[PDB]
Order: C-alpha cells, then sequence, then structure tokens
C-alpha cells in the first residue's frame, strides 16, 4: 500500500436556522431519493480526494490567507435544481449566492493547484445538496427560499467513510477577518 492520504474539502457550514427549512423541504422526497442529514449540509468550495497528511499545514495557511481580508459572507438561499442538467437527476440541491463566494472558490482552487495538491472539482456552482439518488424517483416540485445567513469563516473538513455514510470532521476553521467598507 502507498502512504495514506486524507479526503478533505473546504466548505461553508450551514447554521441551524437554514438547515431546518431545508430539512422541511426534504419531507417531499419520495422513492429512491436519499436525504442529506442536516449535520452533513454544507456549501463546498473545493474537494481534495487524496491529500498527503504532510500537506495539511499548507492548506491551513492557504485558508487563513484567503479569508484574512474578506468580511463575513452574506449567503442567500435561492431556488432548487438538479445535477446533472441531463435527463436523469442524481442530485437535488438548493442554489446559494453570496458576494465574494465565486471569487473565494476560484482563488482557493488556484491556490490548491499552486501547491501541487490534487482537486476533483466540477465548474463552481455554489449549492447545498439536499438529496441524492441512483435510479428512478418522483421529481420534486420547484421550490424557492428567502432565507439567508452570515458565514463567519471557511472550514476545512476531512471526510471519513462509514456504513451510514460519510462523516465530516472539522480540521481547521478560517475566520473572515476583513471588511467590505475598509
Amino acid at each position: 500500500h502507498q502512504p495514506s492520504t486524507y479526503r478533505l474539502f473546504y466548505a461553508l457550514r450551514v447554521p441551524a436556522d437554514i438547515t431546518a427549512p431545508l430539512a422541511e423541504a426534504q419531507a417531499k422526497l419520495r422513492g429512491n431519493w436519499r436525504a442529506v442529514r442536516p449535520d452533513q449540509m454544507h456549501v463546498t468550495l473545493s474537494y481534495l480526494p487524496a491529500v498527503p497528511p504532510e500537506r495539511v499545514e499548507d492548506l491551513k495557511r492557504l485558508g487563513t490567507r484567503l479569508t484574512q481580508d474578506l468580511p463575513p459572507l452574506h449567503v442567500n438561499l435561492r431556488g432548487t435544481g438538479y445535477f446533472p442538467n441531463e435527463g436523469s437527476p442524481r442530485v437535488w440541491f438548493v442554489k446559494t449566492e453570496a458576494e465574494g463566494l465565486t471569487e473565494l472558490a476560484e482563488n482557493l482552487r488556484a491556490g490548491i493547484r499552486e501547491l501541487g495538491i490534487g482537486t476533483d472539482d466540477l465548474a463552481f456552482k455554489a449549492h447545498i445538496t439536499l438529496a441524492r439518488k441512483k435510479g428512478p424517483a418522483p421529481r420534486l416540485p420547484p421550490l424557492i427560499f428567502d432565507q439567508s445567513w452570515t458565514a463567519p469563516g471557511l472550514t476545512l473538513y476531512r471526510s471519513i467513510l462509514r456504513k451510514t455514510g460519510p462523516i465530516y470532521e472539522v480540521q481547521s476553521t478560517f475566520r473572515f477577518r476583513g471588511s467590505a467598507s475598509q
């Protein structure tokens, strides 16, 4: 076997006042849809499938540097949608929007690449995944949300696989220490 690696990802945590209405939307799921647990809900910015543990400190330094001059981000829930855009949906999600969020994700992805650490990302489209499936299920009706929250920091998570599903462990958090007026 080769040296062990970690599955890591940078994400925004989703607070209780947001996971609760999202979970209420999941009551509509039927069939082969598998709901994401509220504890598992997050806004992923980059996924790193195989990080050698000796590289984690570089990733922590990158998280601190990129968040130092941003204010806490104001994240808005928008409407629901599916991945893939193609006919059979595998993922149901809610779109999220925030000033600065695309720029943060793209700077993060560039910084990770600069470090020579591997990513496994698709084009960035900020969202919270609500459900996954394989195979047929009744499609959900379109929903929209009006809730928002203020994200105080960016989190680096490690994913560990379990029978129930993946479990996420916080590795480090990086506070947004900046302002949008100074």
